[PDB]
């Protein structure tokens, strides 16, 4: 397989796993969080990893475009399946221009030929603390080991850019208390929440961890937290895909709470994205044709059926018409494999904290078809 890119074999650090254990991340697979693997990294050039930024920066310009045009037409938030009861409290979080904290997009490259945009995890993206904090520590580490190409690098400022982010929103939005929460039996425990709650402290902004059970409604209408105070900001490991069809959803509207990931992200995190981004912006060089399955339209000789909703996929050939699945609730997309690299296909996921890049975290899997990828890797670039 021929790649520009290659899977360099490394000897892994003797104690990586009690030094996960002593920074609080549980690098075990759990609610598609990927399994942490460094017996391996993948190595860039420079030039593939400006290649990256710029797409991803004009990747993420695009989805912005796609959800103003979601948002003015009642029909696109249908198709998008935006839960109707919620339609106020998605469309006033855009028209506000609530802020956002992170997104990742995932992208089909090797290095040949232009990467290919398979999705935005735009709500509730996994592999954040391998990404931006495990990876770099591993990297610093095998560097003084001596294992790692002198001048390695490592396209990667998410902890300095997500500080930075939460500056801004303290300073410049009003974010001076923020709460985080998940489901209770969750990720709580994965890191991803003390990271977050360790780069906010950082920026000065206080802090609350709660359960999503532990939320309480008060009298008027407003959530309150384990000291029956008022939540005003509140960041979630919980996606908007669960939550706007949950009891109580119509509560949402008038809770007046300002989100992190804001409920306009719902627009841009299920893979009715990638049906418009392809009509907005059609023979795009990073994009793949995808269709709503229910439209009328072109034939692909070989492609790929998923559902709307990130709640598995399937592959038709040979110009045939749609499957187990069937048609309705689904998108067309023209099948492109990823990349193999021995007996594992490759993912990069490549992040933005807001709608600045801020580096990529690359997972494998021995599955073709898999909604989140098994494993993580470690990389650099060089040059
Ligand atoms: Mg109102
Ligand atoms: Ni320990």
């Amino acid at each position: 397989h021929h790649h520009h890119m290659e899977r360099v074999s490394i000897t892994e650090r003797p104690d990586w796993r009690e030094k996960a254990h002593e920074y609080g991340f549980n690098f075990h697979t759990m609610y598609g969080e990927p399994y942490w693997c460094e017996d391996a990294y993948y190595k860039l050039t420079l030039a593939q990893v400006e290649k990256l930024e710029e797409v991803t920066a004009e990747l993420h310009q695009m989805c912005l475009k796609v959800v103003e045009k979601v948002i003015a037409s009642d029909e696109l938030m249908t198709k998008f399946r935006i839960p109707k009861h919620t339609w106020s409290f998605v469309r006033q979080s855009w028209l506000t221009h609530q802020p956002s904290l992170y997104s990742r997009l995932d992208l089909a490259w090797d290095g040949t030929g232009e990467p290919k945009l398979l999705e935005n995890n735009a709500d509730t993206p996994t592999s954040l603390y391998e990404a931006a904090f495990f990876q770099w520590i591993w990297l610093e580490d095998q560097l003084n080991a001596g294992n790692l190409p002198e001048g390695s690098d490592q396209f990667n400022s998410l902890q300095e850019k997500l500080i930075d982010r939460f500056v801004e929103l303290r300073e410049q939005y009003g974010f001076q208390l923020l709460h985080l929460t998940c489901c209770r039996d969750t990720v709580e425990d994965r890191g991803t929440i003390q990271y977050l709650q360790d780069c906010a402290t950082e920026a000065e902004i206080a802090t609350e961890f709660l359960y999503i059970d532990d939320i309480g409604l008060g009298e008027k209408g407003q959530f309150t937290d384990l000291q029956d105070q008022v939540i005003s900001n509140l960041f979630k490991l919980y996606p908007w895909e669960f939550m706007l069809r949950e009891m109580f959803s119509t509560k949402l509207e008038d809770a007046g709470v300002r989100w992190l990931e804001p409920a306009w992200k719902s627009i841009i995190s299920n893979k009715a994205l990638l049906p418009l981004l392809w009509e907005m912006f059609p023979n795009h060089p990073n994009l793949l044709p995808a269709y709503f399955a229910e439209d009328d339209h072109p034939q692909m000789e070989k492609y790929v059926v998923k559902p709307i909703f990130s709640r598995n996929v399937s592959i038709i050939e040979n110009g045939k018409t749609i499957g187990p699945y069937g048609e309705e609730g689904m998108i067309v997309q023209q099948f492109h494999p990823l990349p193999k690299f021995g007996d594992s296909y490759m993912l990069i996921g490549s992040w933005l904290v807001n709608d600045q890049p801020a580096g990529i975290g690359i997972r494998e899997d021995r599955a073709l078809i898999t909604q989140d990828m098994s494993r993580f890797y470690p990389h650099i670039f060089v040059e």
